[PDB]
């Protein structure tokens, strides 16, 4: 059949390294991700420097996502993006059937749940036809600090990530505006006092009411603002717009599944130090995995993934070795290394 | 006193990441390594490509040692190189005294044992004054493939690690010689048959009996060979000499200690999923740590190290958080990020 050895639900660090290590151990591997892009929660902070991945000199999240996606695809898994896994069923023969929000079905000998803290969607701007500018200069994350160098940015919404974004764009942007719909910027008073003594201009009881494209482009050239307590309707020229109205979560995967998988605190999968859940051949890796030695770092996701994959290989092939062969000596990389070495000699 | 918070014994991946994460959590950190150079077992294979470190695109061991050492020194720990720790003593107050082969003493609130598989020294060539040529062209490891491009190398010894080197130098070197003192090349018949089908010339019952330097330099220009069954004494011009007569191990650290530490299989530290040993404030990380979920990868060294450090911080400061703050938002990196961002904006 179309029966995979290992199917990975989720495309963040845990899922990607599962796909990678599953390929290192020569299993037919699939990875299913909700978003149209792989990478996981790091898409929430692609502009920050990341210092605590073992062996990485500091990189931005954006560059880290690049490296992880490349590593996850080394063995060319079946990649199913734009797909919400809706439920997991354990068949009587012991294999698994994954049902997507479409009803489409996937089949696997083992499943590695790497859904992290779930499906995150940024809450969209409820302005008529605002999606036109998503392809240009209407953002829901700070994709990179350089993107905003010398530009004029307005941030809609307060608190959440808003105060933190403004504080890191203040020394980079030409000007930073913040518009909040309440009275006080809903952060913690530690970082809101630096925001107000510095080069950020705040508008309270205001919201964006129309995105005005250029007569020459389709980028946002001006923005219309509206006061909720006085009533004034002003216009403002900007180079970039960033929306921060929060995130929507979807964690329904395991509730919607008929599986006696043990769950901690109504969300996390109750696992052991080897990433095993209470259902045979169903493993958890990454933020979804909870056990007494779970390390709440990206570095821990790699360990969960490797432990999960190593268990899956022996579930499928009992006489398989219990540990994967070190990459430095694994012939699985012979041809790939061949070209890399040929470039190393100039 | 000179009482450190965390002292790390061993400077490989586990030790290096312990020092880093110990610095991330703002503890006075020391790291002690036997060799003149940090890096650990990766120095045994600095010429190989490493694919399975989470988030690293394939890089050589040489480059990985570079990256790990830089990360391990991020917070400028006290680095004691060229130093063998001989024993660990638990003081009455619960702190620790580490005694070096000199008798010098180090003091710590916690110890993180990251000694891997022990102190490794390559078995030296027992030829009079052969160490003169170590600084020139007599090597005991393949430091890099490019070093040997288009060169003529003689490799002494015929063990399984001898055969592996020749097979990766065959398509790079101009010519490869292999000399073994026994009758049959004591590898496994899988790669020993590949050795003989190519441009590698083997000499059996042979060993080097004198190294002949250049009259103009002091590198080895010719090498003297001797047949152990015929008796011939031939001479051979070579560019590089590589000795592979095996390694000497030193694992006496935990036998020499009067410490009630639980040891598995007469070597490993018997730990839990949080890198705790049976002695309070004494942690183990990396290849020395054994427990049911230990991952035998560099990737696992990072998890062991992080879990150990997080436990040490709470051993030293009970009210400290049990998880270290994520690097992407940790003010401890403010000044360093300041400089990096200034370079990122051109
Ligand atoms: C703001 C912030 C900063 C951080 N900074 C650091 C740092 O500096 N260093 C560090 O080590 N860690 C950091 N972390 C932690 C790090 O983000 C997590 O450890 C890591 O992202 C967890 O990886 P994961 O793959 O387990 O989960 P995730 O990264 O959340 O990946 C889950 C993926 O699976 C998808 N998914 C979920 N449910 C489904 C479904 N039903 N069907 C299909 N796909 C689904 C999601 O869309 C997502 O793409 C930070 C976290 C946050 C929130
Ligand atoms: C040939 C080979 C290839 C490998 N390839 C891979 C690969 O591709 N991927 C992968 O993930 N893993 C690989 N590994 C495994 C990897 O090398 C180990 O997982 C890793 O080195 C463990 O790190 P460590 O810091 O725990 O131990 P080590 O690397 O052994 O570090 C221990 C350090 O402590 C020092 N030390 C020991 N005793 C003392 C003492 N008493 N006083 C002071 N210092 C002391 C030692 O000199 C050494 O520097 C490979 C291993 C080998 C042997």
């Amino acid at each position: 059949e179309e029966l995979f050895d290992v199917t990975v639900i989720g495309g963040g660090p845990a899922g990607l390294y599962s796909a990678f290590y599953s390929g290192l151990r020569e299993m037919r591997t699939k990875i299913i991700e909700f978003h149209p892009h792989l990478g996981g929660k790091i898409h929430v902070y692609p502009e920050k420097m990341i210092w605590d991945v073992g062996g990485l000199l500091p990189v931005t999240g954006d560059k880290l996502i690049e490296q992880l996606v490349q590593q996850g695809l080394t063995f060319k898994p079946e990649v199913v993006l734009d797909t919400k896994v809706e439920s997991i069923i354990r068949n009587q023969d012991g294999t698994f059937t994954l049902k997507t929000s479409t009803g489409e079905e996937h089949f696997s000998k083992t499943v590695i749940v790497a859904t992290g803290s779930g499906i995150l969607k940024p809450q969209k701007l409820s302005i008529e036809g605002a999606e036109r500018f998503e392809v240009s200069n209407l953002n829901y994350t700070v994709k990179s600090l350089k993107r905003f160098k010398g530009k004029t940015v307005i941030i809609s919404g307060g608190g959440n990530s808003a105060v933190d974004w403004a504080n890191e764009l203040e020394p980079i942007a030409k000007k930073v505006y913040v518009t909040y719909r309440k009275e006080e910027l809903s952060g913690h008073e530690a970082q809101v006092k630096q925001l107000m003594n510095s080069s950020a201009e705040c508008f309270f009881n205001t919201s964006i009411t129309k995105l005005i494209a250029g007569d020459n482009h389709e980028a946002i050239e001006y923005v219309e603002l509206t006061n909720h307590e006085t009533g004034e309707v002003s216009h403002l020229p900007i180079d970039e717009v960033i929306i921060n109205h929060g995130y929507e979560r979807d964690i329904t995967l395991l509730e919607n599944s008929e599986l006696d998988v043990a769950i901690i605190d109504n969300y996390y999968i109750a696992g052991n130090a080897n990433s095993e859940s209470s259902v045979d051949g169903l493993y958890a890796a990454g933020d979804i995995l909870k056990h007494e030695g779970k390390l709440h770092l990206i570095a821990g996701a790699f360990q969960d993934a490797g432990n999960a994959v190593n268990k899956a290989k022996q579930f499928i092939q009992p006489d398989a070795s219990e540990y994967g062969m070190h990459s430095s000596h694994n012939e699985v990389f012979k041809k790939r290394n061949r070209e890399l070495i040929k470039q190393m000699m100039k």
